[PDB]
């Protein structure tokens, strides 16, 4: 019996090659690897997930869940041709428990709508990223750094429990008591490898007070070293109430953007040392806001925008290769900064973002060895993105960004951030000291490797 027949028993919506439903379901944030799945199935009940997992084993196809579809390597179209993609769009369950300070979120939510739901419900938030079309599933399972993360942690740190359909079909619950091994794996290594997460229970945070957004911006190739050195020096002493990220690109633009959890009249002592050592005359924008306004400002919408915009942020696409790396304190040497900026300037149509971690952050204050997310001792992470609109530049842009990564590697660590997934990173760089434990758990919960992709947790230990 075929795949069409098996999935019709479950009753979920499907889409199969050659149809227009299948063509529009192929949308992905990165359009570089236009992987062609066997079929798309759109579950709305747990049993329909169980059907898809059963049906893929019976027909002998691969299967991956898809949330928001932002995977930088297209792993949510499978990472190869001929996979059953289980698009979790129908899991939008929501509920907020004010007393427990917890929220139940379905694995098909997007960051935009989730922010709105959580604000309307009780003026609370999870510390997620700033791209509103990003699905909570991939984001939370791989880490998740946002502009409140230095106070409240990573999204992954605020997972209290998950429920997933396992490879053998059982509906499983993982939390600090039930199934600790699986609960450990999914906070950091949860993408695809251990099954299909259907819902999260998040620890949520009060953001009813006013916050302050700030951004200092330049457009001058000559001040890049100075502005970046001042960011590093400043970065080492930022208290947890600020989360900030630095931006740089080959056209000469540089900026510092951040969010202070506090009143705007308290801000200047906290950003004074950055401005003093940065170049003069920064484009200065400081604004006091409530939380939903901040989410909008952080995605280039003016603060007067209707909050309901978050339910309908347009899904945009790119075609790019992306790499990441971590940098430990006190940062890159002065030679490393020059080497980095020079490498960057040999190219164009690329951008580089530096999310601040640091020793004051909730992120680095976790006890090591209690999650699959291991990057608890860096100053910041570097996101490296090189884009193209014409396929003739794909080789030059991919070599450009890979050279850049090698230049910086001399001056930094060999770890990288798994939400900026990169097919050319060894798994040791994502999981390090916790990889053995992840592989043991992979053997236990999926011995047949039903759930795999080019960077899924393997079944074979390193000797
Ligand atoms: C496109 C995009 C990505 C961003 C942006 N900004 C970020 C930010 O401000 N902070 C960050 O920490 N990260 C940012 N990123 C990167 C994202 O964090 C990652 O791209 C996320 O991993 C994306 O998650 P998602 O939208 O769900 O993408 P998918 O491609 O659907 O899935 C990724 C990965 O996870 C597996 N998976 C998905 N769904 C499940 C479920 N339900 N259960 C188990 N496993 C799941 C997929 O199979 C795949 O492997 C800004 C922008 C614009
Ligand atoms: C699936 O595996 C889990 C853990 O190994 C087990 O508890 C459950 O009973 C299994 N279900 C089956 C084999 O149907």
């Amino acid at each position: 019996t075929t795949l069409k027949q098996c999935l019709a028993k479950g009753g979920a919506r499907t889409a199969f090659p050659g149809t227009s439903e299948y063509s529009t379901a192929r949308l992905a944030y990165n359009l570089r690897e236009r992987y062609a799945p066997s079929a798309f199935v759109f579950p709305t009940t747990v049993a329909q997930v169980q059907n898809a997992v059963f049906c893929a084993k019976q027909v002998g196809v691969g299967i991956v869940p898809r949330g928001g579809g932002h995977s930088y390597e297209d792993y949510s179209l499978g990472g190869r041709d001929g996979v059953l993609v289980v698009d979790m769009e129908g899991f939008k369950q929501f509920s907020y428990n004010k007393a427990a300070k917890t929220a139940v979120v379905g694995a098909g939510f997007r960051l935009g709508p989730l922010y709105l739901a959580l604000w309307n419900a009780g003026k609370v938030t999870i510390p997620a990223g700033n791209c509103p079309t990003v699905g909570i599933a991939g984001h939370a399972l791989g880490g998740g750094w946002g502009f409140s993360s230095r106070k409240f942690g990573l999204v992954t740190d605020n997972i209290l429990e998950v429920q997933l359909v396992a490879a053998n079909g059982t509906v499983v619950t993982a939390n600090a008591q039930k199934n600790k091994d699986l609960y450990f794996a999914i906070r950091g290594a949860g993408a695809t490898s251990y099954g299909i997460v259907t819902q999260f229970t998040f620890r949520v945070h009060d953001v009813s007070a006013p916050v302050t957004h700030f951004k200092y911006r330049w457009n001058d190739k000559a001040v890049l070293f100075k502005n970046f050195k001042s960011f590093q020096s400043w970065g080492l002493n930022v208290p947890a109430e600020i989360s900030a990220a630095f931006y740089m690109d080959p056209s000469g633009v540089s900026w510092l953007e951040g969010t202070y959890l506090g009143k705007k009249t308290s801000l200047l002592p906290l950003v004074k040392t950055f401005l003093a050592s940065a170049a003069p005359n920064p484009t200065r924008v400081e604004e006091e806001l409530n939380w939903i306004q901040l989410i909008l400002v952080n995605w280039n919408y003016p603060s007067n925008t209707n909050p309901n915009q978050l339910n309908n942020v347009p899904f945009t696409t790119n075609t790019f290769k992306a790499k990441s790396i971590y940098v430990n304190g006190p940062g890159l040497s002065d030679a490393g900064i020059n080497a980095m900026i020079n490498a960057m300037n040999t190219g164009s149509n690329a951008y580089f973002i530096y999310d601040l971690y640091g020793s004051q952050s909730a992120i680095n204050k976790v006890v090591p060895g209690e999650t699959a997310f291991i990057h608890r001792n860096s100053l910041y992470s570097i996101q490296m993105v090189a884009s193209w609109s014409n396929d003739n530049n794909a080789v030059t842009q991919t070599s450009y960004i890979t050279r850049y990564w090698k230049v910086v590697r001399t001056y930094a660590t060999g770890q990288a951030y798994q939400n900026y997934i990169d097919r050319d990173m060894p798994l040791s760089a994502y999981y390090g000291s916790s990889l053995s434990t992840l592989i043991a758990g992979k053997k236990k919960w999926d011995p047949q490797n039903v759930f795999n992709f080019p960077q899924s947790i393997p079944l074979k230990h390193h000797h």
